[PDB]
């Protein structure tokens, strides 16, 4: 049960507790201290968005500190590049067929941003690829996996 997740990924949940501990945190106490001397609670509009906020934001931190309780944090930049898949390489994959050429990078589930080429471990097409290597051409369809770098 360790918990793989790049360092960028790491450091960019590490940098967001922060925020949400350090400035959110205060920010959201302090909007539902200023609604409180409005009293009628019930009826409070600024009261109860603050109190939302409270539990949407404080969710989150609940998650970010398990999350990174959990961690395996790998950086593919300190192993040499075998040109093989691992978690975290960075991976050029062509369509075979409508010779689609796509470049991901393999990250865990917070991490994962498939809109921006990052994509979660567990997700089809990382399983496919994990374990390859340049030129392995994989029926996952069929892509090859043209370059595999360690960044």
């Amino acid at each position: 049960q360790a918990i793989p997740m790049t360092l960028r990924g790491a450091e960019k949940l590490r940098e967001e507790l922060d925020f949400l501990k350090s400035v959110r945190r205060p920010e959201i106490i302090a909007a539902i201290a200023e609604a409180r001397e409005h009293g009628d609670l019930k009826e409070n509009a600024e009261y109860h968005a603050a109190r939302e906020q409270q539990g949407f934001c404080e969710g989150r931190i609940k998650d970010i500190e398990a999350k990174l309780s959990n961690a395996q944090v790998i950086d593919v930049t300190k192993m040499p590049n075998n040109g093989r898949v691992i978690f975290g390489a960075t991976v050029t994959v062509l369509n075979l067929d409508s010779d689609e050429e796509q470049t991901y990078r393999i990250v865990g589930d917070d991490e994962a941003d498939f809109k921006q080429n990052l994509i979660s471990v567990n997700s089809p097409i990382a399983r496919g690829l994990i374990g390859k290597e340049e030129d392995d051409v994989v029926v996952i369809v069929e892509f090859e996996v043209i370059k595999v770098e360690y960044l």
